[PDB]
């Protein structure tokens, strides 16, 4: 009944041994253990996915690529490698496990041990079958939903990360087996350019792609009222049997990315509503380059999925002086404009409404 929570020590040295921002993971679990939330879940050490599982989604020659050139080529600009997902020593290893890590939470999943299952190291939501893209080298998300997809005949995939969840979109472009559902910054520009509300999917899965192109400057109130709109809309037209959730955490007030403005009680409110429903569900996290408030966000969102109300004082710690200069768990958005308009915004909700009309189970 308790949550799973995907941890090891061996696991955490490796999501950071080659992560964009050193000591993300290791930050991220240090809180987690501070508040001692750690032993109210149950912790489950991830299995490093096989070939053959991660080819479940991506191709052979990809594969064999990240492999070879891991080791360690005139091949990698084809395979998306180089600049913004460096060709190093021991890339595929380190995918290979945050993959093993997204699956082995959707395989406790399938079996029953839990309704809730954790892997705050996933959500890497851009890559392709056969290119690594936005950093990006395997899609954790797509090969999760698969995994679920030997039980489940209906998965809802949710992204709430900054960015478009392109990559698990169109991992599923085609078909009405998963529906795919992505709050983002949309503007001209920025990455990774797609994602518009009309962007509703393609052949037999048409309309099941939703997307919802948000604007700077969103703030917790009127995030939660489109996010509980668009689900309430979606959970009624598609009947999931199973959630894949991704909680990238550069929505958050003093990202780098410098584009949301939320906090943690806003996003956790859309995890509460997704809770509710009671059904099986895989929480990854994603982007977040903030490593403090990172933390911070998943950290409360684990308090969340157990119910429970965190002290607001950040416990001493191995990091504790990263928190400054309040030292308290509660962010406070930034003073700068939402760029939302309300009619805009309601546009997107009428369209996404019409769409969501053609979803016949
Ligand atoms: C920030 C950035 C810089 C470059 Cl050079 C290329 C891509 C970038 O953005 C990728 C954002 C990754 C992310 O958080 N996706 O959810
Ligand atoms: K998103
Ligand atoms: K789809
Ligand atoms: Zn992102």
């Amino acid at each position: 009944l308790v949550p799973v929570y995907i941890y090891s020590p061996e696991y955490v040295s490796m999501c950071d041994s080659l992560a964009k921002i050193p000591k993300r993971a290791e930050m991220v679990h240090s809180l987690i253990e501070a508040y001692a939330l750690h032993k109210q879940m149950r912790i489950v050490k991830p299995k490093v996915a096989s070939m053959e599982e991660m080819a479940t989604f991506h191709t052979d020659a990809y594969l064999q690529h990240l492999q070879k050139v891991s080791q360690e080529h005139p091949d990698s600009i084809e395979y998306g490698l180089g600049y913004d997902c460096p060709a190093t020593e021991g890339i595929f290893d380190y995918a290979a496990a945050i993959g093993g890590a997204t699956i082995t939470a959707a395989q406790c999943l399938i079996d029953g041990m839990c309704k809730v299952a954790i892997n705050w190291s996933g959500g890497w939501h851009h890559a392709k079958k056969d290119e690594a893209s936005g950093f990006c080298y395997l899609n954790d998300a797509v090969l999760g939903i698969l995994r679920l997809r030997r039980k489940f005949e209906r998965i809802l995939y949710v992204d709430l990360d900054l960015h478009h969840g392109d990559g698990v979109e169109d991992a599923f472009s085609f078909t009405s087996k998963v529906m795919t559902v992505s709050l983002h910054k949309f503007s001209p520009g920025f990455f990774p350019g797609t994602g518009d509300v009309s962007d509703v999917g393609l052949g037999k899965g048409r309309y099941y792609s939703v997307n919802v192109p948000i604007q700077d400057g969103i703030q917790d109130e009127k995030y939660y009222q489109i996010c509980e709109s668009v689900l309430k809309e979606v959970y009624q037209a598609f009947n999931p049997k199973a959630v894949v959730l991704q909680l990238g955490a550069d929505t958050i007030a003093g990202d780098p990315m410098c584009s949301f403005n939320m906090t943690p009680v806003g996003i956790g409110k859309c995890l509460k509503y997704i809770l509710q429903w009671q059904l099986a569900t895989l929480i990854l996290g994603g982007g977040g380059y903030n490593l403090a408030n990172t933390a911070r966000c998943w950290t409360y969102l684990t308090g969340v999925i157990l119910g429970k109300t965190l002290s607001s004082e950040i416990p001493d710690h191995e990091f504790f002086t990263a928190y400054g200069p309040d030292y308290v768990l509660e962010i406070t958005p930034s003073c700068r404009p939402d760029r939302n308009e309300p009619h805009r915004i309601q546009q997107i909700l009428n369209y996404i409404k019409g769409n969501l009309k053609h979803v016949v189970i």
